[PDB]
């Protein structure tokens, strides 16, 4: 490559496996939102949060991409996998399974910035604070309140709890 | 008729039939929607669902009376049957039977259809299509989508449930 | 399913592989245009191309996976296959790649619409007509135009060529 | 210095010579302007793109000095060498001249960045990520394109080539 300058290839792997990884969240918040879409689950407010996050992962992912050319490398693309489940269950259950994904990738981030620190590379690292980190901070936070607001209303009458949840919060 | 042209007497028929069925379904509605307004029941956004529903129906009955005159076709009224209740009991067994009720219209036009198509009438199929089975189908969707938020709350707490579904879905 | 009605499990299926085969052609298009914007290809206008496909292809998915909720089906999803190709060689390559892909889709939205027919779904089929058959030919048209412009073009001066059909094409 | 906090003299040398590299780039990119505006060369788009190029140059070492000023540093001037070449010949040799010096401030930016970390002066490392590292690569990237659609231009017929290029990518 003409361009490519301080710019490793075992950060330009861990690049394309970061892209995987978003298109996988992306995927699974596309499954999570058509469930709660189902006529016997029936939360629509539910069904929007998790398609927005849809959204919001496969445009993590082109911006990978978009950097990946920036620095030329070669982005190469994988198979993938399917979620990780065919129905999620109750409200609660699917905010529990959404932290664990998130996570995940800020894990999956935090590593690459390691990687990309170890390899003396600022503009990854940079890069990655940006865009990445601070956003994933704010949405896993934003993740743990819904969280507890659920928690506190599926005590007694779980049933009207997460009817309220999606009408009054999301 | 100096105009009817592939338009068989079998489906003539059976369009002044459907818009018998379509008149005998404004006016359930329109009984349902008093019954939700009698100062005993008092949950006037379930009122209003279903006066939009007796609205909607109605013009239903007026698009296939239309269509009739357009294909030649000679429309013929009978007696409308009151509706198959007085008193339509919770929101729960309304929407109950307001789904039974969607459903039997909507065998009604696929019937229709499936005579259309062994008439080969393809104008009848479009009109069809066009008009009235895309919108059975989002109906009877948000029917079934309003059931299940009705179970849900009516579980313990049944008043208060349907008083806050009124209220935050209607 | 309380809302389920004329909707066959063989439909059922048939449109869960088929969101899968359009989620696998977005993500086709994704890697063709992220192959146009690599700093050795620097074909704008080509990546552009592509990036829109790539989003009518995930717009296709989401439009059939709302309409298997609405019918009461329910939705699975599967592995998605990476891409044919790693890199996508010429435009004229890409844009032969791209055709054979829509025939494809536009084969598996034919059988689709076969096997309605033969189930008299008449619902399922007027939802192919209305949003997804006539976009097909549409797209295909436009993509055999394109191809035929860059044959003309890249005679001799096969680079010549590539640059002009980008710039004052796309 | 009352101000100066965390800012060693190793930083400050190197912000000094970085800004000499600067006010050399824009010296280099204005000699390149006003070759592409010679009467036997008349390629008015090349000019536009080296003259606005000389711009941002001159307002990165603005930048710099401004920064150096905020820190307690001194700026001390030296010498400006004149650029490399007095004749630029086409636009493909001038493009791959201008990646060559790009990537010189590049690695310049890398090896301050470098010293500021081993000096762990954070506010260094953030000023040279905020404000310059990002728009190097930027750059660096739209050069490599520009050089590949060069190449890809001046096969057969290098005059008519240069021409389109000036005249609809710049
Ligand atoms: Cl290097
Ligand atoms: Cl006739
Ligand atoms: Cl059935
Ligand atoms: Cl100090
Ligand atoms: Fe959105
Ligand atoms: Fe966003
Ligand atoms: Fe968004
Ligand atoms: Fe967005
Ligand atoms: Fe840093
Ligand atoms: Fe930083
Ligand atoms: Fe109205
Ligand atoms: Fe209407
Ligand atoms: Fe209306
Ligand atoms: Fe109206
Ligand atoms: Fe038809
Ligand atoms: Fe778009
Ligand atoms: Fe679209
Ligand atoms: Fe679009
Ligand atoms: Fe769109
Ligand atoms: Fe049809
Ligand atoms: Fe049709
Ligand atoms: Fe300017
Ligand atoms: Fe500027
Ligand atoms: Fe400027
Ligand atoms: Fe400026
Ligand atoms: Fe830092
Ligand atoms: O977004
Ligand atoms: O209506
Ligand atoms: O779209
Ligand atoms: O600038």
């Amino acid at each position: 490559s003409q361009i490519r300058q301080n710019y490793s290839t075992e950060v330009e792997a861990a690049v394309n496996r970061l892209v995987n990884l978003y298109l996988r969240a992306s995927y699974t918040y596309l499954s999570l939102g058509f469930y709660f879409d189902r006529d016997d689950v029936a939360l629509e407010g539910v069904c929007h949060f998790f398609r927005e996050l849809a959204e919001e992962k496969r445009e993590g992912a082109e911006r990978l991409l978009k950097m990946q050319n920036q620095r030329g490398g070669r982005a190469l693309f994988q198979d993938l996998q399917k979620p990780s489940q065919d129905e999620w269950g109750t409200t609660l259950d699917a905010m529990k399974a959404a932290i664990v994904l998130e996570k995940s990738l800020n894990q999956a981030l935090l590593d690459l910035h390691a990687l990309g620190s170890a390899q003396a590379d600022p503009h990854l690292c940079d890069f990655l604070e940006s865009h990445f980190l601070d956003e994933e901070v704010k949405l896993i936070k934003k993740m743990g309140d819904h969280l507890t607001n659920i928690q506190r209303l599926v005590g007694s009458q779980a049933g009207l709890g997460e009817y309220l949840f999606e009408r009054l919060t999301l």
